[PDB]
């Protein structure tokens, strides 16, 4: 009657109560309470003697960090790593990103990764790299991804001198993953070459969230809408065609100072060519957000001369070849990323904390 | 799936601990310990709760509550709550419903009591058993939702009729086998008594308050209990380890009171009553004017020796088969299915006058730091 309408809370996953946030919601009761300080409370010590042995079977059961071989550190970031990881059982491999509970707590920034989690779960884009399984245990959050072997735009801008018909590509794929990121009503913020990954046959995917809400490739306007996704996509171009960003300094400050005066400051190098087509377009994307292309959605871009080819159409694109097809030796392969260089916990508390209580609904089985 | 089917085996068998309604439990009893203006002081609280809050008060209108009940009498009173005839406001159907003051079990640090109570009601599939519908909570209460049982109690039933030997025989037997199910069960009952045994639609036994059921360990052994008439010898020196037996002293004691009228460690003081069990050798002996065969006093005398050799130490089966309980009225398979002695004859469905009637709270402090007082009440909750 009721009993319906409840049991469907439970069963929908986007709720806050399926089951795996309660079991999160035990499993972190458990974690914040089970110190031998705080079961002085007798509340407490019978509590936990009740849930102590189900609890450690659960752990058991769910899936863990010791469900996977680590392969290699293909990723590091603010708060953790990105892992190349086999599931141990089903052999399967996939890109994990793990966050550490303490960092996130001590340096402010605590929620970002629910809007990215679920970005990634929930989105069924082929723009966006999917997630398969959140889980946490005591120290971190884990994300499992599918694993994008062709690597980062800086990984291939660094090692290809790219033409003007790979940039049409590359940035086409760009303007259709931002629209559909728009289409789920979030703007990105952080839009720019490290958060754009090739997969298997050398197609564009985004990763990295951590900025979506509900310097070089910043906008003036940041230093407010949706806009600013598409100065970026600019200054990518720009990137692409150039060498350079197009406010490039030796400090910070001068970068800002340039990008506030993009009136002035933006100048083409003579030495690099580049079309009439492709340079208008980028004067488009870099003006004052109130007469910035993509503000009257994203078609005004779609038509703009530039893009015309021979070559591929706007609803059939990511189905074409790609510049750039990876030729990869194993399912392993991570040659398209750089290797990487190399921990404190909470303290155990006297009183009751909730460290664990911003964690709570993360856990996710797809 | 391995593992994961056994997971999702946990979540849905109703006896396990992580249930669906044990795990809402677990987030509503975590809310109730946290939101206070104190304590969302803790930022890593008042972000959790600022989620969970709108949620959280939708879950408390859908979920069952007080608020779907009309109370029509209250029926009972005891320890740490009272009994309440109630009529389920949508259904329309009528329950008995009792309440455990959540406030006076912590205060008065007996609180696990009710683990067994419930279990026994929801999960006894027994007809010698006071079947349990719904179990839920809410700030302040425990609530136990029952069959209501309006025949009474047996001492209102003693106290309305001289009790023939062929009622006694009746009802007596159907003490004999609600005991052997909760035997059968792996518990002690401790507290058998008249109070403890109600009468259903049709004037049949079953059941009711098991606060002092306490679970077996491995021999069959356990470590207050009860009114004091009642009480085996056995139970007051362990209360300076004792078994089942001690609730078929009970038995005997029941007996004696029907037939006879007065219990048979009357006392003016309680004193009186104890010096009296633990003198039972001696201070047993049946009034001459008391109606009584000599299988009555001979079966009587069997349950109210020292535990070495009482009756029912080797099964029920001896019991079973003492000679008192022949008749060519009933048999031991077919007792319940029977006419019973006594059928109450009740005006409406809220016909509560096998009861007597009753005469006529406070609440935790708001804390300072955290507490959690709705802890050792996770897992109530049960949904038939
Ligand atoms: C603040 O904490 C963090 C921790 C790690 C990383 C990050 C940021 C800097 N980058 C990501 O999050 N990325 C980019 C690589 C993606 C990838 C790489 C290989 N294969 C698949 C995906 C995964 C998402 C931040
Ligand atoms: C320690 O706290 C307590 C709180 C309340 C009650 C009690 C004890 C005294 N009696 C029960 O528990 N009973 C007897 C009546 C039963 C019944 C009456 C009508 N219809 C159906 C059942 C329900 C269970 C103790």
């Amino acid at each position: 009657s009721r009993q319906r309408k409840l049991e469907a809370l439970i069963r929908d996953p986007r709720s806050p109560i399926n089951v795996e946030s309660l079991l999160d919601g035990l499993n972190s009761l458990v974690l914040d309470l089970d110190f031998p300080a705080l079961r002085k409370n007798k509340n407490i010590d019978n509590f936990l003697n009740r849930y102590e042995k189900i609890v450690k079977k659960i752990r058991g059961l769910q899936m863990k960090a010791e469900d996977y071989d680590v392969v290699k550190v293909i990723g590091r970031g603010a708060f953790g790593e990105v892992q190349l990881v086999r599931h141990k059982a089903s052999q399967k491999v996939y890109a994990m990103k793990l966050l550490s509970k303490f960092e996130m707590i001590k340096r402010s920034d605590s929620a970002f990764f629910w809007e990215e989690r679920d970005i990634m779960a929930f989105a069924n884009s082929p723009w966006v790299v999917q997630l398969f399984y959140a889980f946490q245990d005591d120290r971190y959050l884990y994300m499992v991804m599918e694993y994008m072997p062709g690597g980062d735009l800086v990984n291939l801008m660094s090692n290809y001198d790219v033409p003007e018909k790979w940039a049409k590509f590359y940035t086409a794929e760009v303007v259709l993953a931002l629209d559909a990121i728009h289409s789920m009503g979030l703007i990105h913020r952080d839009v720019k070459p490290d958060n754009m990954l090739l997969d298997k046959h050398g197609h564009l995917k985004l990763a990295d969230f951590g900025t979506c809400m509900k310097p070089d490739y910043i906008s003036p306007e940041v230093l407010y809408g949706r806009e600013c996704d598409w100065w970026s996509v600019g200054v990518f171009l720009y990137e692409m065609l150039v060498g350079d960003t197009p406010f490039y300094a030796d400090s910070l400050v001068g970068t800002y100072s340039k990008i506030m005066d993009h009136k002035n400051s933006l100048c083409f190098p003579e030495d690099a060519e580049i079309s009439k087509h492709a340079k208008n377009l980028i004067c488009a994307f870099l003006t004052d957000r109130e007469v910035r292309l993509g503000r009257n959605g994203v078609e005004e871009i779609r038509q703009h001369p530039f893009f015309k080819n021979d070559q591929w159409h706007w609803d059939n694109i990511r189905e074409t070849a790609a510049p750039v097809v990876p030729e990869l030796s194993s399912d392993i392969d991570s040659s398209n990323f750089d290797d990487i260089e190399d921990v404190e916990t909470f303290p155990i508390p006297k009183a009751f904390v909730g460290n664990q209580l911003p964690f709570i609904g993360f856990t996710y089985y797809r």
